[PDB]
């Protein structure tokens, strides 16, 4: 289709990435982080590459064999300059697994450029990365480099005390008024003589019944008070929204129909659309009513060895954007009501639904939580104007990222033909490589501070007995993360 | 409007009220984004959700009529903000050609356009001064709506009280909390400078 | 003259909507289906007897017309790229008649 | 009504508020500042507490009679690190009155938390206002503090 | 009921969104007076310039 | 004397219930009367013999 | 400290309270541990957990040898006014300090 | 503020017409009036976003 059209190139090249929580915490040290931090932040990244081994595979009639190319190089390079299409920070798969033990595949580089349709339009840009300055390194040779973060703000690892509306002291008034009666009385009919006569609906003019049906109209005042909050004047007001549609758990609720593109909140670019996948920060859903998810929702990753298309919801791990209630208006509600006419004489008073609103002056929100199976960072377009470049998907935006780390195997051309040719050679001795990884970052934290009495919210194991230890191997020796994990468990006033 | 005749005969002080939604309650928009009070001349008009209003002295708590009541006019910023009571503007809402009219749709609310201008509410006498801008990851021109200066560290709170004096306790141990105190009360002096730069 | 940014004298050599890597899957699943399957009329005896549409529940027919709702989830990956969570949006608009 | 619901808690303190621009401004200053500015801000504050009395009511046989208690203190502190729900720029009353003759009662200090009706969820804060340093005062002692 | 979505024909800022300012020309203007008021975003003169 | 656990998976901790009430769990009263609703040891984290 | 000494006055069932402000009171510390030690039997009267509640002191009260409801010739009796103590009107604070 | 691409294939350029014609483009007429034949905006080298 025309949503999915798409045009760019393949590279033979690797890279590294490590843009996810958990190829640096340990499930303990998240929980060490989540329950006692308001915030944290990256500072310093050191990555080196060592121990590089490049095999040589031998396939003589079927007989596979493995040896040691002694002589054979690996190049690595780090795109500095930001000067490749950065390809870190779309949520994609081949990181540093989160177990220590386990041994990883080095994902394949590519990317994508203007395109129209399948085609290729003049301003598209083609790269190759051999035209970039890499170390070339043999067995016994180590690649390493040094990063710094640049200033970016402390993750909010914490959850308000208190709401937006609920800000006020509950035992005093406002010095405002509001407008609480816009009727007073009714229609009456009045008195004479002993005998009693009413008017009543029907009688004409022409018969006596000169009055007109109402005057009740006026104007009454009251101050708000703790007994009615809801219409008391405040400074700030909660964050934007873009209406997302309500999906339930138990599928029975749901409408009998295919809904799931063609009822999703989506963003035109160029004649294509994209769903709005992540969208603005917002609370899943209602107080008690946790069986509802927005369409677009929060993000959901897959439980452990959970297969590619069509799979259950029991095999997905859907994240909770609860939290931040407090601040940001509900993703499957309106953001309020608007008057849409001139109320008079003749015209009632009408509302409309507000199911998009952009930022306010006095607007204020939380952002999207992270999580430890989440993304760390992402690297802000480098554009005229941009809005809270905070990624939508969660986490740190930066306009110089943690650097693209590319890494290929130096080609090995096979014995070549006695007899000169022009053409570039096609035969290569079958190789692939093989090593470790270091990456040592230096976070930031913002310790607490609460003057509470009572305990906090904290994240626990549960000590009810089972078969497996949550975050741990098998009995097939897979690690599996049985649930996501936020950071916003302690709390802190508005 | 102020002369009543004019208003729609029914209760729509909170149903025809614009509103906002946190977390399944709504709150009025009672303040709301600093915008004219009326279009010119039309004074006699005002926003439901309205431009603060005040008490006059010794004005009732509930159901005061009109009189009892002052509500600030914020007209001086019709210059830059757009009227209360009226739509932001038009814009398409279809593909005009051979077949189909050029259509329009009214823009009831508008948020903030790369190339807006705006002035803020208007401080009164009676009006507050300060605010304290939440602790949130995220805001936008986080300037008082209700009026003011918002900052992240406003004059902090002072909090006064009497230190509870027992009465007689009993003179055999008792481990509850003594609940018998010396109904007591102080007064004093409060003095408050503050420097202004004009 | 005060401080004032560049103007970008240029344009992007990629779009906001394909920023991802086209080789891999992101490690995001996204609801691909709300709907699983039909209603079903079943079968007993050799004899095949078919529920149609129309017959009331006061001549047997009981069942309510569809069940087939379900949730099932796919990954984004590079063959369904307009589904793909991204971290940032396109700008702001004003839709304008077009001439 | 849901749209009214709340909890929180009421505490025995009080609290001064001097947010609003007739506790500092007299209507003539006001005027000087008005037709003479294009803007206006605050810098410093300066605040303090003086003259304590502490005073014993007695009230045997419906005759009521008031006495100094010379030993008896009253506690003040201030929030200085914003550790308390900020009640302040909620337009509430309970201000200086705006003529320096009046003499004004202290509002009481009370605040709310997260509440899921007139339930109070896992998450809701409580504070003990106790659990704060404050400066112990008898008639004869002041207090002041400065702020920027 | 149904999944119904309607459309948005015109959009304030959200965060999380980018964007390119309007192009300059030759023949265009090359700057503007950012009016002096209590607030403004991203002022920018949308006829293009600084 | 801190913790220093080379433990892989999260331990226990104590934590108040997320689930509503009408009261807060060491806070006090609508008469005003604080409570401590159960008793609480010190040992939660963990550490090999 | 803020010592206050109160008096009071029940005339008539009529009672009153007012300050002794000449009237002391005395402190001491068992430094030596000559007196029967009372704290560490988990008694009742420490200081209420929550900040904001008023307590009424315990009473000191000890027990030596017996036999029966009889006391023996070992059986120690303790005079408290047998100790030095500070003597306190309001307006004197008291202090120490423990390792 | 100088390009720094690492673009392999050429960039787009705002080129006049070799095309013959009667009159210079960006020059003047025969009557002497200067003219600009078109619009020209600055987007003509591309960057990555």
């Amino acid at each position: 289709s025309n949503d999915n059209a798409y045009f760019g190139y393949s590279t033979p090249w690797g890279y590294f990435d490590f843009n996810r929580f958990h190829c640096h915490f340990s499930p303990r040290d998240w929980q060490r982080l989540i329950n006692n931090n308001w915030g944290f932040r990256p500072k310093r990244l050191n990555f080196k590459l060592f121990n590089i081994q490049v095999k040589e595979v031998t396939d003589n009639n079927g007989v596979k064999t493995i040896a040691n190319n002694l002589t054979s190089t690996v190049q690595v390079f780090t795109d500095s300059d930001y000067q490749l299409p950065y390809v870190l920070g779309s949520a994609h798969e081949g990181c540093l697994p989160p177990f220590p033990a386990d041994v990883f595949m080095i994902p394949q580089y590519g990317y994508l450029t203007l395109n129209d349709g399948s085609q290729a339009v003049g301003r598209s840009s083609f790269y190759c990365l051999e035209y970039f300055p890499s170390q070339m390194l043999r067995t016994g040779n180590n690649f390493q480099f040094s990063y710094e973060f640049e200033n970016v703000p402390f993750h909010s690892s914490y959850a308000h005390s208190q709401s937006l509306d609920r800000l006020m002291n509950p035992l005093i008034d406002q010095y405002l008024y509001y407008l609480s009666k816009t009727i007073n009385g009714a229609g009456v009919p009045m008195s004479m003589r002993g005998g009693g006569d009413d008017d009543d609906g029907v009688p004409m003019s022409m018969r006596g019944g000169g009055a007109s049906g109402q005057n009740q109209q006026t104007l009454k005042f009251s101050v708000a008070g703790p007994s009615n909050m809801a219409v008391q004047g405040r400074n700030y007001i909660p964050g934007p929204s873009y209406r997302q549609q309500r999906v339930s758990t138990t599928v029975t609720q749901n409408n009998n129909s295919e809904f799931a593109w063609p009822g999703a909140s989506s963003w035109a670019l160029n004649g294509r659309n994209s769903l709005m996948n992540p969208g603005p920060a917002m609370a899943s859903h209602k107080e008690g009513e946790d069986r509802f998810f927005p369409l677009s929702g929060s993000l959901i990753f897959g439980k452990q060895g959970t297969g590619r298309d069509n799979v259950d919801a029991d095999k997905v791990m859907i994240t909770n954007e609860e939290e931040i209630k407090t601040t940001n208006p509900v993703a499957t509600e309106s953001y309020g009501q608007v008057a849409t006419n001139h109320q008079s004489a003749q015209a009632q008073a009408q509302t409309g639904w507000v199911q998009n609103q952009g930022i306010l002056p006095g607007m204020v929100w939380q952002d999207r939580d992270v999580y430890l199976q989440g993304p760390i960072w992402a690297k802000i377009p480098h554009t005229d104007g941009n809005f809270h470049p905070s990624p939508l998907m969660g986490g740190f935006g930066m306009k110089h990222p943690p650097p693209q780390i590319l890494i290929k195997n130096t080609p090995v051309p096979a014995d070549p033909p006695t007899a000169f040719n022009k053409d570039k050679l096609n035969s290569f001795i079958t190789q692939y490589s093989t090593g470790q990884v270091s990456v040592e970052i230096e976070w930031e934290l913002q310790k607490e501070n609460s003057k509470r009495w009572n305990p906090e919210i904290q994240y626990t194991s549960n000590y009810y007995k089972s078969n497996n230890v949550e975050f741990a191997v098998n009995t097939e020796g897979v690690y599996s993360e049985p649930r996501p994990i936020g950071t916003r468990y302690l709390t802190r006033n508005l």
